[PDB]
């Protein structure tokens, strides 16, 4: 009905006015902008220069191994590598140390199969294999033995150098170690090489691991499409937090307090306020990406996380952290997910305070019209009432008292009537039953 419609209408009006007014307020205070700018430093401290307490960081750190993982999870299980027939072709034959552990505890493999053609379905190109594994050899470096070398977000131009079997001269930041990780899955998703028995093994699933349930399909892109699929958006989500730390490391300067004795302007005394808001803004994104990157990760099946990638070949054969670079992978993926939720958990109260200070940011950024805009409201409100049954009653839900003294220029202090307001709240939900 109308009256319904009428109803949910002006409701709506009186939320975007009260919460409109609460952020006029707010900008006219120096100790409430003080205190969220404030607010922000510290949880921008906190994202870009921490690690154990950093989403940011753990975002980028369960990506990292969640990649590396599925590589030493099922690399030895991939159709024996080589070039095919013609050994000048294709990468030609090629061996690689420190691979994954596999099923007997080696760490050298050859790609010299000439038997087969590499390509999907069968077996994987040495060139294919060199790719995948200069990605894996960068991350496994970049984690260094104690498994905690890569830098905070902040920190960019840390050098990482070494021999190959080539020489690497890189960075260890997080995007070069985030594309590390998109080759390893790119480059293993559409090479789609054959999996020896396609998949089948002694696991209680009916394949080689447990959690990984055969669908009829036996190429490496078939039997983990799913894991694949998490992954790619896992690195995908942790990139754009990467990117989004930039922001915030523009903004990691330290302020001079406004005066809390002297009057503030906002409309002239705010020219701070478009760094405030694009930084608020960055630190939530930071914080939406870094929680996505937990639900991609929960889209694979409990059992493979615990029953294959925590009992992978590599903790098998006794490579853990602290010479030899075991650092990352499959051994640390679970307790990765872990610190990562526990880190968005205790961010609870810094991020409400980051949401808060954006608003506030955004208020005082564009004063004026928001200003112009709650009288806009103002007046919707009145005329909406108006036509109301017992309008009456209802007209005192908002009121207006002019200060034409204002030192600030806020010549119009707006009210809500809280009482009025919750029974418009209520009133409209009981129509709409």
């Amino acid at each position: 009905q109308d009256l319904s419609d009428s109803y949910e209408r002006l409701n709506n009006l009186l939320t975007n006015y009260s919460v409109l007014n609460a952020l006029i307020r707010q900008s006219a205070d120096p100790n409430a902008i003080n205190n969220a700018r404030g607010n922000l430093n510290a949880s921008a401290k906190n994202l870009i220069n921490d690690k154990k307490n950093s989403p940011a960081y753990q975002a980028v750190l369960l990506a990292l191994n969640a990649a590396a993982g599925l590589w030493q999870v099922m690399s030895y299980a991939i159709s024996p590598c080589g070039p095919g027939k013609d050994t000048s072709k294709n990468g030609g034959v090629q061996t690689f140390h420190n691979t994954p552990s596999n099923q007997w505890g080696g760490t050298t493999i050859t790609c010299g199969t000439t038997g087969y053609e590499p390509g999907p379905y069968s077996i994987l190109s040495t060139e294919n294999y060199a790719k995948i594994n200069k990605a894996y050899q960068i991350i496994q470096k970049a984690f260094g033995s104690s498994g905690k070398d890569i830098p905070a977000l902040s920190d960019t131009n840390t050098e990482l150098k070494f021999t190959i079997n080539e020489e690497i001269v890189t960075k260890n930041n997080a995007q070069v170690l985030l594309e590390q990780a998109s080759t390893i899955i790119t480059t293993l998703n559409s090479a789609c090489p054959w999996i020896n028995n396609g998949g089948a093994g002694g696991a209680s699933s009916g394949s080689l691991w447990e959690g990984i349930y055969l669908k009829g399909d036996g190429s490496a892109c078939g039997i983990f499409k799913n894991e694949i699929s998490a992954i790619q958006d896992m690195i995908k989500n942790a990139a754009i937090a990467v990117e989004q730390s930039k922001i915030v490391a523009a903004n990691a300067q330290n302020q001079r307090n406004l005066d809390t004795g002297k009057t503030f302007n906002p409309y002239k005394d705010a020219n701070f306020a478009q760094s405030m808001f694009a930084n608020a803004k960055a630190q939530a994104e930071i914080l939406n990406r870094a929680q996505a990157v937990v639900k991609d990760f929960e889209r694979i099946p409990a059992e493979f996380v615990k029953d294959s990638l925590g009992v992978c070949h590599e903790v098998q054969n006794g490579h853990l952290r602290g010479d030899n670079t075991w650092g990352a992978g499959c051994a640390y993926v679970g307790e990765t997910v872990t610190n990562l939720k526990d880190s968005i958990a205790h961010f609870g109260d810094q991020a409400e305070r980051i949401h808060n200070a954006r608003n506030l940011a955004y208020t005082l950024a564009n004063f004026s019209s928001q200003y112009q805009k709650l009288g806009e409201h103002y007046d919707s409100i009145t005329a909406a009432i108006s036509s109301l049954p017992d309008a009456q009653s209802l007209q005192n839900v908002v009121s207006k008292k002019t200060n034409p003294n204002s030192p600030q220029g806020i010549q119009d202090n707006y009210y809500i009537d809280s009482n009025i307001h919750s029974q418009v709240q209520s009133r409209s939900q009981e129509l709409k039953g």
